[PDB]
């Protein structure tokens, strides 16, 4: 169904951009005409949201998007994420600087052939592990903050921060995203959901899929064979009926999948399969 993002109007189904691009998100895609396909397909089956980044194997996943789709419509949004930059080991590094956050949002603007973005989150990376952790995201956001004030970003939003770090940021500028780990496991956002919820501010999991015990993805995939679906799709189905300030961005290098991922939409989850994929975190 439908969402406000920002100012627009989004598809809760909507497109991460992840896949379109190498093995690690590094260098080009192994196919970059599917690539393009996808992502015109992905438009031809209702879809106006689009997760991105600079970072996705540098550069190229940008410029695949605008090769494949500019002029965009006036429907489409895409949401990008800076604070991280590529080592040449295609590690993940933090980029936070002043310098390095409005070179970011410069590539950006560059590679999508854009003069404003619509959304733009700052992937908090707090110490050495690789989820949220405390510490202050002002002098992060705060360069943020002014770059919107210049009219170079329309929207703030934050991926991979904890409830206080939330709660820091919107004392700074307006959030209207929070992209975080979330799905049928791994539910420890669980209250930050309905709390932003409360407030009408988006909550976008990661990966619908991630990490899953053998047993968890057996039960899984034992509700999905009954429903006559897709593991992805039930998956996708629960984070949509879960809350209705939910956006999805799955992604995928292939139609097939983002066919059956836009599918997702029509799967009704019963009441009773409620029940059984409600406990499998527990």
């Amino acid at each position: 169904n439908t969402f406000t993002l920002g100012t627009k109007s989004v598809n809760r189904l909507g497109y991460g951009a992840m896949q379109l691009a190498g093995p690690g998100v590094f260098g080009p895609p192994r196919d970059r005409h599917v690539a393009i396909t996808v992502l015109r397909e992905a438009l031809a089956l209702g879809v106006n949201h689009i997760d991105t980044s600079d970072f996705y194997g540098p550069h190229v996943t940008n410029q695949i998007i605008r090769e494949a789709l500019y002029p965009y419509s006036d429907d489409l949004t895409i949401v990008t994420k800076i604070g991280a930059r590529r080592g040449e080991d295609a590690s993940w590094l933090p980029a936070f600087s002043p310098a390095e956050l409005q070179k970011a949002v410069h590539d950006n603007l560059r590679n999508l052939g854009l003069d404003v973005l619509d959304v733009v989150n700052l992937r908090v990376m707090m110490g050495d592990g690789h989820g949220p952790a405390e510490g202050s995201i002002e002098a992060s956001l705060t360069v943020l903050a002014e770059m919107q004030q210049q009219g170079l970003v329309k929207h703030i939003g934050l991926s991979n921060v904890t409830p206080t770090q939330v709660a820091e940021a919107r004392k700074i500028a307006e959030i209207v995203c929070v992209q975080n780990e979330y799905n049928i496991a791994h539910r420890a956002d669980d209250a930050m959901i309905d709390a932003l919820a409360h407030d009408g501010i988006a909550y976008v999991p990661f990966f619908p899929l991630g990490g899953f015990t053998p047993l968890q993805s057996s039960t899984l995939s034992d509700v999905a064979a009954s429903l006559g679906a897709t593991p992805m799709q039930v998956a996708l189905a629960w984070l949509l009926q879960r809350s209705p300030n939910i956006l999805l961005i799955p992604g995928t290098s292939s139609v097939a999948h983002l066919r059956e991922n836009m599918a997702a939409e029509k799967l009704h989850l019963s009441e009773e399969v409620l029940s059984t994929l409600d406990g499998i975190s527990r």
